[PDB]
């Protein structure tokens, strides 16, 4: 029975049954966006979406019985149980994330999320520099500009927010530099080599990341 | 006479002839945007684009007779049936797209615009992927600011184009997300991890381009 | 004689004192934009400008005399000819032209600009289906918003600036799209297709220019 | 004794603990922006500060101690040196520079720092031709715009900022351009070949980059 149990698990129907079942899922989830939608056909919907976590929670009950320890060892399982233990109870808008079980069911998504996900290693050095540098940034922002500036810098979370704002730079001169060189001639000092060293360094993040997927090819 | 008909439909002089009238009505269209000039000569610029118009029409019959099936197998010959029959008759506008013929009667233009074509089957998982994390994302965002924010949130579509235009980094922070925080003060949450993977998958995808096209070249 | 004037032309000094007085009439434009410098030594940096002007042209005259027709097919002294020629009568202000004699000049500036300079004619393609897109987009925008949005759309020329300023994504959509909704609702059909194909041929500009580097390496 | 000093200075738990001191002097600078926290412990953490400092100096001698000249031709030595020297006495605020101590003292930020650095050799030229570039269009601009737009032309310093804000793409055209053609209606010829210039010039910059990695791979 056991092994019953598992050729029904490991089939292509009860994949493909997931699959659509995640489709139709998530058509209704756009569709409950809609007041007027939930007007009509609001109690059909909420019964669709209880039985489809039941049958979410019986499947994951299944593929336990399946795999022991495997299960847990596994990043996408781990994925999937830990989705629908979110659902299973700002946590009512989270059972959204449900529907990225589209990617750990169709092995084409799988593909592409853990090409994504194995690019990201190698920047894990970048990564700490640069936010070495924004932290430093942050408090030195904080001591320049908070008391003048409370909502920009005056804590270090805002001065964070600041200068990611200024990194994508998302109006870092009209809506930030030039309204604190009225006060602060000489911000620019402190901006423009914060951009210049930040733009260098998103980009060599970049060129990281070509010459690596090139290495991997040759 | 097939063969003489093919023979004409086939030579140089006759596509050089379309390529000419092409660019003879592109101009004639730009001058069509001016309201003084439509009063001098209005009436003779209308005429010049009716019978261009039956000409196309005329030779897109011949060329029907020399290709019976291979025309309708033909993506740029479906292309150019295409627009022809649109002129044929928003539509008004939709006229113009009729200039894009130069791509088509034009090799070097052909080249260039298959080399993009063929750019993007490479690209087919991580446009779905994206697409997904859009569709997930603007369900959450209508959720949880479609009320307060009727205008970027309130609907499943606004939310696509106000996510739209995060991604573009266009006012992220100073016109969407500063705004919102001063009603709900957390909602960098939701929107910084956003920009990080759409930035990170965007970077991927165009890193992917580049190595695919390494890979045709070695 | 006429080898003693060339061996004079072309040694290593001659071509130091050119790039030292290039130097110090550029601190001398510098320094010419304060309106108190100009109070106090206007006098004086008026009359360094004329004396420099007069040795280009003495210099300009010897290098002709060395060579007779090699001047005019030569694209740097082409350059040199028309900067002098531009200087020597908005016009004004084009006199700063002549500072990028440095660029001729010094041999490392000729590598990198030519360097530059090769790389433009494998993007003639590309660029030109860009350009008859953006004539395309211009006409319609033109047709579709000028009657409403005289400033942005009225004419060509202008639909022609919006959509560039639309292309580097400069306030795209808080500052032209979402007026433009408020009175054509469904404006984004014609502006997200547009960006997207924008940035599609802008990024496979980029890809293109990067694998013919790598072909001219390998 | 010199021999025991020397290994007492080269031991892995000597730097060890540097690390471990240089992570927890950065928590207390974090904690400092805080005012109500510096209300409470204020006392404590600027003792804590004063400790470390001393503690940096008198290892900064011992490593002197060391290698007599070896530390000055160093360039992470030289580096740590100047940090603590500035520490020493905005410039309370310039104290916070010496978190970047973690970089020099962590191998792994050692290794991709100096990966960074060793990029700018190849960037050489076409920094200079940029800022060839920038120097003469700021002239330029000071010449046509200073006098009617005092605050973003009106001197080369804020033509520099103005244009390297435009170079940034940050509201380019809402908010310096258009602004401009209000007055100067031909403004825009000296704008879009600028932006044009200054991309195309930046996109070789990124594209040499690449490349140069490849060279160095292959
Ligand atoms: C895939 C591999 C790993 C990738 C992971 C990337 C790691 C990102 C590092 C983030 C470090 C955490 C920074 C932090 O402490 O943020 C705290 C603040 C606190 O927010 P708060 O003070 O509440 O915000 C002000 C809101 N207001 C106006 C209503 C008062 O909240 C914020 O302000 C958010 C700040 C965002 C700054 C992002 C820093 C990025 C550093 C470089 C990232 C990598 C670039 C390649
Ligand atoms: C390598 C660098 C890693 C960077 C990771 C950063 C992660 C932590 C940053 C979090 C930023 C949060 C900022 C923030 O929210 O500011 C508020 C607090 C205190 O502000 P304050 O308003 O005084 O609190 C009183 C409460 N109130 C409102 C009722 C008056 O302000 C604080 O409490 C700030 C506390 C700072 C903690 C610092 C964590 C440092 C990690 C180790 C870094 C080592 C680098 C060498
Ligand atoms: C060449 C290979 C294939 C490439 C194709 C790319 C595929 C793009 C996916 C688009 C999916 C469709 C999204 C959608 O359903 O849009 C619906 C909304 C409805 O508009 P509506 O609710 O009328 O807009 C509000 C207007 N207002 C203010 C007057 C009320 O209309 C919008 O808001 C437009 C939303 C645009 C969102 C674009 C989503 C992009 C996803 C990632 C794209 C690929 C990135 C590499
Ligand atoms: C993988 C993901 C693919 C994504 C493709 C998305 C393409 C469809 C998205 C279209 C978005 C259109 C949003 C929109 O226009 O909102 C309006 C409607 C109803 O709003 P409402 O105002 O209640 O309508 C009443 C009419 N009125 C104004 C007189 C009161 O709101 C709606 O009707 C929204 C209907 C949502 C349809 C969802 C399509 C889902 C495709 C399957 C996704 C599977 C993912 C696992
Ligand atoms: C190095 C190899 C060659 C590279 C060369 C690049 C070629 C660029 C193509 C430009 C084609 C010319 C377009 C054109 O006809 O522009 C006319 C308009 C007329 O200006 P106007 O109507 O006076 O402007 C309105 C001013 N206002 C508010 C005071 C009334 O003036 C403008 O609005 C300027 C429009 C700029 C549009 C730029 C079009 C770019 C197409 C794609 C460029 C290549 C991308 C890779
Ligand atoms: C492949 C495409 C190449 C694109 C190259 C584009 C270069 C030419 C575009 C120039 C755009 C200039 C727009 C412009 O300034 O609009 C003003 C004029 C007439 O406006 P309007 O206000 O009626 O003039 C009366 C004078 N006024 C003010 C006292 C009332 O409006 C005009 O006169 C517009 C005239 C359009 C000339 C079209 C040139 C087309 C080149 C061939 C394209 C073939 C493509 C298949
Ligand atoms: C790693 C290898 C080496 C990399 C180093 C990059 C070299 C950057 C070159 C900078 C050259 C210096 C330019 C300069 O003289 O700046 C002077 C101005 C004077 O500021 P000021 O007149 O006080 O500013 C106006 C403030 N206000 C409103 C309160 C009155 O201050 C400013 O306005 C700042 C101007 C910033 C312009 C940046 C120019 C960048 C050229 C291209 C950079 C490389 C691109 C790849
Ligand atoms: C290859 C190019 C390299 C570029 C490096 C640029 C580094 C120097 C640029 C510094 C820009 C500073 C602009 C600035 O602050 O403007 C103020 C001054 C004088 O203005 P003004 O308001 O008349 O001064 C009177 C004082 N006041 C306020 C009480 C009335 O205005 C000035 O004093 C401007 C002085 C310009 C010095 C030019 C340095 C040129 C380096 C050599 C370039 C050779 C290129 C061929
Ligand atoms: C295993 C991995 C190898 C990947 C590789 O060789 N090529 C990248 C593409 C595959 C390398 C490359 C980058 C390395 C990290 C950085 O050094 C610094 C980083 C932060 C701290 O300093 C502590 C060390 C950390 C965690 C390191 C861990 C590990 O050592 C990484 C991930
Ligand atoms: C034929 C093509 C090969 C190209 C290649 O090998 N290198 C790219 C450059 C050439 C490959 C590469 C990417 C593939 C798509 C994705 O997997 C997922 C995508 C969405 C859904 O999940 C359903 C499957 C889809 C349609 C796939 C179709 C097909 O399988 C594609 C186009
Ligand atoms: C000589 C040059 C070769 C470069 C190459 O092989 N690799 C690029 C890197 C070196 C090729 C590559 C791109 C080619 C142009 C485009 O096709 C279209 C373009 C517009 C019109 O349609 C008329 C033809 C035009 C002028 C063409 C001219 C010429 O034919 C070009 C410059
Ligand atoms: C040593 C270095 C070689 C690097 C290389 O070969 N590949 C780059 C990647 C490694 C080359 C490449 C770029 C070169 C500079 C530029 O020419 C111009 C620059 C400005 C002035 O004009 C004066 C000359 C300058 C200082 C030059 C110095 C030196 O000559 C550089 C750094
Ligand atoms: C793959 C990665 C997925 C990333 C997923 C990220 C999801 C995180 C969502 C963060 C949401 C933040 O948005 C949060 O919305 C709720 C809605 O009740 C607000 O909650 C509350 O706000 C204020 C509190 O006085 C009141 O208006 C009200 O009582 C309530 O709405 C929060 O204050 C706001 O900050
Ligand atoms: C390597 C490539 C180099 C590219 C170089 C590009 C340089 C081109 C410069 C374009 C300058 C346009 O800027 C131009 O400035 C002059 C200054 O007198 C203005 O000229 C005039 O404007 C109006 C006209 O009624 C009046 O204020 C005044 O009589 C006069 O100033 C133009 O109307 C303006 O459009
Ligand atoms: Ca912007």
């Amino acid at each position: 029975m056991y092994l019953r149990i598992t050729n029904i698990v490991e089939s292509s129907f009860f994949t493909k049954f997931i699959i659509y079942l995640i489709v139709l899922n998530g058509i209704t989830m756009g569709l409950e966006t809609s007041k007027t939608f939930m007007q009509s056909f609001g109690v059909y919907t909420t019964l669709f979406k209880q039985i489809v976590i039941t049958i979410f929670t019986i499947e994951i009950i299944l593929r336990i019985y399946v795999h022991r320890i495997s299960f847990f060892k596994d990043p996408w399982s781990l994925f999937d149980f830990f989705v629908v233990a979110i659902s299973l109870v700002i946590l009512r808008v989270l059972r959204v994330l449900r529907l990225f079980r589209l990617v750990t069911a169709v092995p084409q998504m799988r593909k592409i999320v853990s090409a994504l996900i194995s690019v990201i290693p190698g920047m894990l050095s970048v990564i700490a520099l640069m936010t070495l540098f924004f932290y430093i940034f942050a408090i030195m922002a904080t001591q320049l500009f908070g008391e003048r500036f409370p909502e920009w810098f005056g804590t270090l979370g805002e001065s964070f927010y600041t200068l990611f704002q200024v990194m994508t730079l998302e109006s870092w001169s009209m809506g930030i530099v030039r309204p604190l060189m009225e006060v602060y001639p000489y911000a620019w000092v402190f901006f423009i080599p914060f951009i210049f060293v930040v733009t260098f360094v998103m980009i060599n993040l970049v060129v990281a990341i070509i010459v690596d997927a090139m290495a991997i090819l040759n």
